[PDB]
């Protein structure tokens, strides 16, 4: 189940613009929007990569409500601002960015949680 959903990959080097807000909540919410445009890209989380982004890095973790091994990697959209949880964790599969033309070095699908 869940919807599926594709978004491109930046380089955080590109990536001029990393906030979607400052604030947690913001970020997410704008981030929800931005893929409901389609106007958000993807950034891996590698060990550099937190300390050039803002501060509410919206994340994607790979859906910690389940109890099951047979799918794709599903994730869901969080956000934390020093990145306390989530992004220092081998879950988590990148953080999103408005994507501005960045140009990508690649895509990353997932599904999308979506109750009905």
């Amino acid at each position: 189940g869940h919807v599926q959903l594709s978004l491109p990959v930046l380089q955080v080097r590109d990536v001029l613009v990393r906030g979607f807000g400052d604030s947690v909540e913001e970020a997410l919410s704008e981030a929800r929007e931005h893929l409901k445009n389609g106007t958000c890209g993807l950034v891996e989380l590698e060990k550099g990569v937190l300390p050039q982004l803002e501060q509410p890095y919206v994340f994607i973790k790979r859906s910690d409500a389940l109890s099951t091994n047979h799918g794709h990697k599903v994730v869901e959209l969080v956000a934390e601002m020093d990145g306390i949880q989530y992004g220092r964790s081998g879950i988590t599969l990148g953080v999103l960015v408005p994507h501005v033309g960045e140009t990508p070095i690649a895509y990353r699908n997932v599904l999308l949680r979506k109750n009905g």
